[PDB]
């Protein structure tokens, strides 16, 4: 025999994690954190989506000044965040190390006060 498949064949889907996500817009920001050095940014569970809750002063996330609470995470280096857990997300980034590609989507929410 011979023949192949002509197709959607595999996932691809690995080539890093684009800006043009679906119908959104996402914001990247690369954060360089040493390989012992805190994130210094706190983070809550929503729905099903991991934000943040507080920004720790002296942290690589204020430090760099790309993270903001509001924040929306989704993929890290190219790590899925959206579902994950707070824990995870810390166990994730306290494991990885340098700069850091995070899309996240500013929440430039209105409203003066």
């Amino acid at each position: 025999g011979s023949s192949g498949s002509s197709g959607p064949i595999t996932d691809e889907r690995v080539y890093e994690s684009i800006g043009h996500y679906g119908g959104e817009t996402v914001k990247i920001v690369r954060i360089e954190k040493a390989r012992d050095i805190p994130l210094g940014a706190t983070v809550r569970n929503e729905m099903d989506s991991v934000i943040i809750s507080r920004i720790v002063k002296g942290g690589a996330a204020e430090k760099s000044g790309l993270l903001h609470e509001g924040d929306e995470v989704l993929e890290i280096n190219g790590i899925e965040i959206r579902g994950k857990d707070v824990n995870e997300v810390f166990d994730l980034l306290s494991d990885m190390h340098g700069t850091l590609t995070f899309v996240l989507i500013p929440s430039s929410g209105p409203s003066s006060g």
